[PDB]
């Protein structure tokens, strides 16, 4: 395990560039993108709430392609408002319902250091 708590209020310095397998040290779901939704980084942890394959998602569209369910003013619409003001700090719950099991989740998406996070824990 990396020692690092969901919601620390430094994350994004201690996230700061990890590589993708210290990424998968983590005890929670992490998930990296571009200001278009596009994945970067994709965590082990992530993969095992979700059932998506860690290694194959890397390049797509989190919000077109991967996680429909979150194209919605309650998720996608924080992510861009957070993205367009170069500032996001938001933590809310979510159920996440695409071709899984409903599984509720409590995120947390934070602007990164280089790149905005997507850290998931289940509730
Ligand atoms: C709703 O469509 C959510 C889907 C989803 C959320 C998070 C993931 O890491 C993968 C798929």
């Amino acid at each position: 395990m990396e020692h690092v708590a969901f919601g620390s209020e430094d994350i994004e310095n201690t996230l700061a560039k990890m590589d993708d397998g210290q990424l998968d040290g983590l005890a929670f779901g992490a998930i990296q993108l571009d200001g278009d939704g596009n994945i970067l980084q994709y965590n082990a942890a992530e993969g095992d709430i979700t059932g998506r394959d860690p290694k194959q998602v890397i390049g797509k569209n989190f919000f077109k392609d991967v996680a429909p369910c979150t194209d919605s003013p309650e998720f996608y619409g924080k992510f861009k408002e957070g993205v367009a003001s170069g500032n996001l700090n938001t933590m809310f719950e979510y159920t996440f319902d695409y071709q899984m099991t409903p599984t509720k989740v409590k995120v947390h998406m934070k602007k990164a250091l280089s790149s905005y996070w997507v850290f998931v824990k289940r509730v």
